[PDB]
């Protein structure tokens, strides 16, 4: 309808208020010292998770303005929460520290573009000097901290974490189920994972996350594509009646015509997903011969000529559960047979003896180096239903965390990256005063979520952040010790990756804000 | 329902109001000085664009004839950005200035006709000093230049356009995309261009631009005209099992058998396109053989007899991705063979040398010219993704600008030219006073623009106004330098056509709005 | 009664609103081209004027804390008028201006201790920098050149001041009076003025001056405290019986019985006005002396055992008029005994000789200054008493203009002396940035009085103000003939006083308000 | 107490209603075929008239701001009948005219300085034009012709007041009043007019046209200011046994017990009017004497030691009746000593024989103009009291439509 419109400054403070609102629930969340949150559900009694970001969810604005202000806010620092699995919250303090200033510039009457520069600068520089700053992650033991840190204290969680990790290798994916029992059960299961997308988010699955799980897949590989429904079709009927979710590999799967039919026809009356076989050339086929073997299904071919039509159910193999995401999908286990895998791991392994080159080898080591992998499912137990979900998503949480954090390496938590960085930040000059200023608030806004930690400790966080840059190299304040100590001395560690990515955000975030003049709303 | 109705001063007030209001976000944005503006969304945190025209667009008055009035300002504005490509805001500005004293001279009581007519014939001396006052575009690094005023300070896109221009050629058809990766990338891909309409408007995609783009689109090449869907079915029923989208080649799709077909029946289940098969007679038919070589996909003519029905998917050809405009449609990527697109360039090259005749060489070298120059594709990176849509929706704008630009030639920018003119102006006469002061208006009209820069600068526009006019020759006020040079020598340069194309448009709605006596809005 | 009590910022935009109302009431009437002001009456037709004190005057607000920010802004500017006979416009011009800045400075967030340093730095500077620019105005020739200026260049007016400074000093004693036919008539006549103004303002008479004329008054001198009648009743009775008026010159008059009956009893029945003896100590003794001797009267002094139930007539002394206003009295003709007078100034002088310290010498002849000194009538002629009136008024304000001219010199009119001292200023700084911004606040209020002259032009402000910025001296806007040239050469110039205790108390209330946590007033 | 403030255009369309409402109201009388007007009265029946000046005088609005319009425009515009006897609807008409059009065009955006710049210059022109335009008004025969279409064509009327004028000068004082019977009577009286008025408008006696007739009233001449009752007392209960009126002839009375009572207390025991003495300076004291001798009365100086706590009756002077208005005092048959009148204007007039300058010789004659002048009393005569009354109120708006159309034409 009619739409309301605002200009300038009132614009301006229509979205600081709503920015601040989100971002004080959350800062008071965010860091060890602060306490879970819950969120209430009209559906039921409210889910506790801890989730800086579900605070943020939960919260909207009645004002459309301070609302949209708000969603904005939250749109980017989820951005970031996925990208870094962590730090959602680290971003959306960063980001209302930095629009705060940039609005308060804005009252100045300083060109905010200067300012948006000037941020975007610092940020830049930040950004080098943390990943400079940042040293590889520690041993398992560093992991389990790694994870107690998502964990919030959640030892539990870290330790499984840790072991699940250990045992599958931290390359190794894990994967996390309900816990049958209140005791966690670490089970390794066969299964193969190549990075494959989904072809379409319609097919995604009814979690939040958008990654499909189905139960008891039936996997069907084709290494030709899927041009037309009616060859497959007749693989579809047999799989109706069994009723069992439908995967589907093929090369390609023809979107419109199995898709359309799938997402508009099959509502999840049927369940069918799709994905491209993974690699390309002989190494694809190679690859399809693999998962058709994990899976104990067979693949058709034209080669072979075996049609798809011809292909019965017996021919696709069923998994125990696959799990699809944007970037890979998996097969949790494949019911495979045991001999049959490890046979073509060795046959697969002898090839890559075989082949003299290193790209043969290389090819097929990666071959075999997924099925022999493996998945690890890690079970969550909890006193209750409703705590295991809770727990089980706290798990997830930390492991995405934790296997980012291992890769990147660790740098210190508690926000010291960020102050120390900003310290040398301070010496480097914007192109001009407005650009400066803005540098300047960017510098702040990066003290200011070590000053929260502090502010839930209830010290002042102003000893401790001038404190924490007085001190060179990895000084820091743990929340826990309430002592001075070296961040990584203490094993207190927050991912590089996860930071980096919070500040960006939160940096775009706060960037686009100072600048949005007007906004507009429905009346 | 029933109309409210106003007329007289009544009617111009409400107009005026509305204007103005839109006028001033406007113009406070425009000019490098203004900052980017940000535009709330319902939908989701507000996107950030810089558009002068973005504000307008978000900009509705609460009241009818308020917002009506506005709505005309922005109509015609949209038309002169179309068209300039730039110049959106100035066409605003000077449309608000001329409107208020139009109004103005209203309320005074003199005719209006002779204001508008003064004002037109103002209009035109203008354009004329403005063509003479244009100077060619200078090189790279003015075009680089000028791709940064479009960029307003975004020097990357400068540098972009200028270096996609350099490889491209200027004539060259540059592609924009979403960059794969934070890092632009800039990669020559094969293509053709050929200026062709499409059929109908409904044809036209989902975005706002109405250019159509097809992703991995199926090319039909057929010489003759598809009387009706049935011929055409067989082809389209392979089609949509592929369900890549399907773009159609004729020398003419009869509109409504397939079209109507393909609207209504296609919503975009499936997704089909059709345009004319360039040039016509043999040249058509050549041009269609260069296509069909490019795409790789193969024509199906009645002189050979080959039947659109007998035709399979293979023949049709495949594109990456097409963009289609009402002016022209290009395909971005043919898969083509390179050898064969080769071989055919070579083939036509022999031709052009072969005829003795200009005529046949010119048809000959256009032919080759398509295909072997390509299409250029531009990657825009972005710290995320929103931010790449943002830069990439500017560089895009920057590119048209630049390319309008280069052809045009260059004229100073900062509204130097239309000051410039207008001091000439003010010598002309018109008939009557009525008109003379019309045309005066449309002078201070154009004076307007460069005060409301300066103002954002924070200098009194009327000293540098004066000063402005004061020098002879191309004078100007840099505002960024805020110092005085040559606007050539500094290299700020607005395009001819865009400002020309602002000033006739402002002028046409300021001339309409002045006549518009009376307004109806509905109750 | 309840109170309504208000802190920060809402006391803040309730100051600036009532700031806002009497400043922009008062200011119109600024300049040359000033416009009128209407004020009702219910006496009976309204009053049209241009005199900036009036209207302010009649300024009073609904709101309880916005009349309070009227009334402060009123009481401080109204001491500028008082302190150099002028200022009290350009002091609220002034005020407004600080004002208006500085809470905006306040509200985004800068200390308003550091901010009023700033503001009362550059105020000191500035002060200075106008005791530079001041040209002085001492000989004869110039303080009739200013008389003149004055009123309105009548060569005769400036005359009448320089004879009647020349014949009694430049800060002697003189007033005006009404003359006795057409030619004008000067005597210095036996008389004496001290800084004592009126007691109770309900003494006012009919000089609506917000003055007291007294004439033939019988001069009471009491140096006790009269706070009861019943001791005095006697004296008035006999003073009543003599139907001539009194002036009682007390210690102190205190509104128990005395002032009280004095004042809202003697409200027709007689004339009686009261002030304080000059002076504190021995002193006040010593110069009640002089007034004694010097109206021919006696003082009452309960040290000497003197009754005030016992003072006949003949203690009391007597003087043609006596003139008394808000801070001083002026005895015109005492009739004294012209030896005795003598004697005390030889007796005075005396003492003088035999001084033991600066101090002592000092007072002690600026008591026989008084006494030697004399009063100096002026006595305005013309040919008809409307003509006589008229010129006794402009002979009245020429000579309070000249006085402040020769006190402190005179500078540049028009504001430009303080748009001048202020671009000077342009590199002061202070202790910190808060204070900084607090010093331009103060530099940027310095032109708010020019450009609102030239608004009231219809001119352009901030054109006229660049251009008198960019020239150097007294060099300025006329804007009687709106022509830029020197103002001090175009006659066009105030007392430096007035310009001095204008920004003074401009920036007294501007600093208290900007310095104000809470407001307090009934419900 | 607490304001209500207007600024620019606001304040505009406020005081143009309210000038609209004053002016339409007015206007509707104008010219012969003028409608009428009904003003309510609570004394009674409705009035109707077509009298544009009883409109006005009865024009309040509700709207502060608006009624601030048309009061502005009633004091200026009643100026206009003061100075020529006339002119009043005319000048609200143009007034109105001049406003509504000047407030557009500010609101165009002119420059309001420049347009009143304009439209003075305009008025000065024009008032030149006006000036040429005018056809003379000085013989007899052009006097008497004017005097009858004032008249509504009266020949009699015209022939009064060319005859009151032959026989005074056409500046001399002419007063208007009541026959003795059927013929008219016109007789030169010892008299004297000055430009000064009644301090108070509460001193406005039956003369319902704004001004105050006083039979053989005592003139107190005194050169004082008198602020206080207590030093007059006696001279007013003097004058209380007489039970004649009193004319208060002084430098100024001051409202703050004279002026008071006078008026608040004198609201029909006595009848008191008071008027500042003509003139400035010396020359105030001067004129103050011309008076005394005219009237017969004796001055009281504070310089001569006079004083009014010992003013006796004999001190005052006596006149057969004196009419005060707005701005003019006229002592129609003063009491003087004719001999002693005479004597006075005989030494004055020696005084400008040996005057040294124009100045003193001008005021001088101006002052022997005023004594050896005296006042032409012309007596309204006819066959019943109805038609002598109409008659003489023909006659008074004829001679002060004649006077102004000897002095600046027709
Ligand atoms: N004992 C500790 N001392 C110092 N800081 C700590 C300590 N333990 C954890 N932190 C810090 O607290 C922050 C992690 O808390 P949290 O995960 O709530 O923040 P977040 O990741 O931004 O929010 P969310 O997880 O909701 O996105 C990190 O900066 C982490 O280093
Ligand atoms: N440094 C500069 N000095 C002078 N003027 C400048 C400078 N850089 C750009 N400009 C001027 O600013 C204007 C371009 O800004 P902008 O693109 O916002 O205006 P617009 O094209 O009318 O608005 P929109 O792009 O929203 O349609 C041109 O007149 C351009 O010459
Ligand atoms: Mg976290
Ligand atoms: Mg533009």
């Amino acid at each position: 309808a009619a739409k309301d419109v605002k200009f300038g400054n009132d614009a301006r403070v229509k979205m600081l208020r709503g920015v601040n609102v989100l971002a004080d629930a959350v800062k008071v969340t965010l860091g060890p010292k602060g306490r879970n949150v819950v969120l209430d559900k009209s559906f039921g009694a409210p889910t506790i998770t801890k989730d800086g970001v579900s605070v943020a969810r939960e919260i909207e604005l009645e004002d459309k303005f301070e609302n949209m202000g708000a969603q904005m806010v939250k749109e980017v620092a989820s951005k970031a929460n996925d990208a870094a699995g962590d730090g959602t919250t680290t971003a959306t303090v960063l980001a209302q520290a930095i629009i705060t200033e940039g609005l308060k510039a804005v009252a100045a009457g300083m060109n905010p573009m200067d300012l948006k520069r000037g941020i975007d600068k610092a940020v830049t520089a930040a950004v080098e000097e943390l990943k400079a700053l940042s040293v590889p992650c520690s041993d398992s033991k560093a992991i389990a901290q790694v994870g107690t840190i998502s964990a919030n204290s959640d030892e539990t969680v870290g330790k499984l974490i840790a072991e699940a990790m250990d045992k599958v290798g931290k390359e190794g994916v894990i994967t996390v189920e309900d816990g049958t029992g209140l005791q966690d059960e670490l089970d390794v299961v066969e299964g193969m994972q190549f990075d494959r997308g989904y072809l379409s988010p319609y097919f995604i699955n009814k979690p939040e996350t958008g990654a499909v799980e189905l139960e008891s897949p039936f996997i069907l590989l084709a290494d030709k594509k899927i041009s037309n429904i009616r060859e497959m079709l007749p693989v579809l009927e047999a799989v109706a009646k069994a009723g069992k979710p439908l995967l589907i590999i093929a090369e390609d799967v023809e979107g419109e015509a199995l898709a359309t039919l799938v997402v508009n026809t099959m509502r999840g009356i049927v369940k069918v997903a799709a994905v491209k076989a993974p690699g390309f050339g002989d190494r694809r086929k190679a690859m399809l011969q693999d998962i058709a073997t994990l899976t104990g299904g067979t693949v058709i071919s034209e080669e072979i000529g075996m049609e798809l039509e011809k292909a019965t159910l017996e021919d696709l193999g069923q998994a125990k559960r696959v799990v699809i995401n944007k970037d890979t999908t998996t097969i949790i286990d494949g019911v495979g047979e045991e001999a049959a895998i490890q046979g073509r791991v060795a046959q697969i392994r002898q090839q890559i003896e075989e082949a003299t080159s290193d790209y043969d080898r290389e090819k097929l080591q990666e071959r075999v180096a997924k099925l022999a992998g493996g998945v690890a499912v890690i079970k969550v137990g909890a006193a209750t239903e409703v705590e295991m979900k809770e727990k089980k998503a706290r798990v997830e949480a930390a492991l995405h965390a934790t296997r980012a954090a291992v890769e990147e390496g660790v740098v210190a938590g508690g926000g010291v990256a960020l102050i120390r960085v900003a310290s040398k930040l301070a010496d480097l000059r914007g192109q001009n005063e407005d650009q400066n200023v803005g540098i300047k608030v960017a510098l702040r806004a990066m003290e200011a979520p070590l000053r929260q930690i502090v502010l839930n400790c209830g010290e002042e966080p102003s000893v401790v952040a001038n404190t924490v840059k007085g001190g060179d190299g990895n000084y820091g304040y743990n929340a826990a010790t309430e002592e001075y100590g070296n961040m990584i001395d203490m094993g207190i560690l927050d991912p590089t990756k996860v930071t980096r990515s919070a500040l960006q955000y939160a940096a775009s975030v706060a960037g686009l804000m100072i600048t949005t003049e007007c906004m507009v709303t429905d009346l």
